């Protein structure tokens, strides 16, 4: 049983399949809680969707060496602490992680021996009336997420980077290629 490690770009659907997963796999999989210095959206809780802590908070943790990995997104401070993954461990459950390009090459670094998995949207098109729709974005931090994709999609191609590429066209289809992919990790963290 491997940690679970989600990436893709900003608007994708890699916290929407995600969610689907937490739910109807609460008893098999626990999600990384990690750190961020970015303003919480209207509907997240602290603790549950991210630890947000200021500037000064996450530096000094970053000094402390509270983090296994950390990188900055459209000036922004992300970073997935120790304390994070430990605490999933302690519940006996696969940790997932949501991470970026950056950090997806910071914990191929680490010892955490994950899968790769890469929620790509089917088009660049279409991401950019994903992130639209959602509106957390100004018209000036979606030009910067938007540019940073493109890169990601272009990484995603990268041979030996991601266990899986999931296309999200259709959500159903997205979340039953996401199931069939951790079949055998489902299957193994039942096996015991
Ligand atoms: N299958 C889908 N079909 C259409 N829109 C989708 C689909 N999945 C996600 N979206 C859109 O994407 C947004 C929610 O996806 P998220 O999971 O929050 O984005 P994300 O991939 O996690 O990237 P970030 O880092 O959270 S901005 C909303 O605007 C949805 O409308
Ligand atoms: N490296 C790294 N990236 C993260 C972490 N948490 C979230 N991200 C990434 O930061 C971006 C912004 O996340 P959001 O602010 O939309 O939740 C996404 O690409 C997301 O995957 C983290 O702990 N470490
Ligand atoms: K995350």
């Amino acid at each position: 049983p491997r940690p679970v490690v989600l990436s893709g770009p900003s608007g994708a659907g890699k916290s929407t399949l995600l969610k689907r997963l937490l739910q109807e796999h609460s008893g098999i999989f626990g999600f990384s809680v990690s750190h961020t210095t970015r303003n919480p959206r209207p509907g997240e809780e602290n603790g549950k969707d991210y630890y947000f802590v200021t500037r000064e908070v996450m530096q000094r943790d970053i000094a402390a060496g509270d983090f296994i990995e950390h990188a900055e997104f459209s000036g922004n401070l992300y970073g997935t602490s120790k304390v994070a993954v430990q605490a999933v461990q302690a519940m006996n459950r696969i940790c997932v992680l949501d991470v970026d390009l950056q950090g997806v090459r910071n914990i191929k670094a680490t010892d955490l021996r994950p899968i790769y998995i890469s929620v790509q949207p089917p088009s660049l098109h279409v991401l950019e009336q994903r992130l639209r729709q959602r509106n957390t974005e100004t018209e000036e931090s979606l030009v910067k997420r938007l540019a940073a994709a493109q890169a990601d999609m272009e990484s995603s191609k990268e041979p030996g980077l991601f266990d899986v590429v999931i296309i999200n066209d259709s959500l159903d289809q997205a979340y039953a290629e996401l199931k069939e992919a951790l079949s055998e990790e489902i299957k193994k963290a039942q096996r015991t």
